[PDB]
């Protein structure tokens, strides 16, 4: 309307749902079958952010260091099929979405805003956890960690959002919560709000630069009309 702005991004876990609750249950008890120690929710926050593959990773790697074991390949295998079944069972038990996250984006779809979730979530959890919050139907792209070649902080997401939708990067808003997100969208283009409250390495927001630092996911209103 008055802004510039076609289509405005999102991340998931950490940006529209606070899922870090189901996400340390769920590693924490595939941990525990495979006889390794259990991680603080803060320790677990700090592994999220490059897809569940790097996440199972991390863990493992910390867990074994911290109990002087290895796994062989078979038990993390295990591992990580145990705790995709944990956490496919409680993607929406603890967790819950931030504070006025439905209210904005319907907001935003009301003033005719394209909307897209960009996460480097697994797809196959993506549809389902914004169907259980009650806002899969407000938008129109949703792109996981399995849904393209490049993920964030790589900008090709973005671009594929560019070309499907016919935009210029500068056309397109990102909403994030990490680095992950500030990076990807500065070298695409694209203008970035930074939210305060969700995970980013225990670094802050700010040290990345985003066009704008938020601490209500409603201040998203401020911007766009
Ligand atoms: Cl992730």
């Amino acid at each position: 309307g008055m802004t510039q702005f076609k289509l405005i991004g999102f991340d998931l876990d950490g940006t529209l749902v606070n899922s870090l609750p189901d996400l340390a249950l769920s590693i924490n008890s595939a941990l525990k079958d495979v006889n390794l120690p259990q991680a603080s929710e803060n320790l677990v926050m700090t592994w999220i952010g490059n897809g569940a593959d790097v996440l199972s990773q991390r863990a493992v790697d910390w867990a074994c260091k911290q109990a002087e074991k290895e796994l062989t390949e078979d038990e993390f295998k295990y591992f990580k099929r145990q705790f995709g079944f944990y956490y496919g069972e409680n993607l929406c038990n603890i967790s819950r979405l931030y504070p006025n996250v439905k209210e904005t984006l319907e907001a935003l779809k009301a003033q005719g805003y394209i909307l897209a979730v960009v996460t480097n979530k697994p797809t196959k959890h993506v549809q389902p956890i914004l169907t259980a919050f009650g806002i899969d139907h407000l938008f129109s792209e949703m792109l996981g960690g399995q849904s393209l070649p490049e993920i964030k902080p790589h900008p090709a997401p973005f671009y594929y959002l560019c070309g499907k939708f016919g935009l210029y990067p500068k056309q397109i808003l990102f909403v994030g919560d990490s680095q992950n997100d500030i990076f990807a969208a500065h070298s695409a283009g694209c203008a970035v709000v930074g939210l305060t409250y969700g995970y980013n390495y225990n670094i802050p927001i700010a040290q990345s630069k985003p066009d704008w630092i938020f601490d209500d996911f409603a201040d998203i209103l401020k911007i766009t009309q």
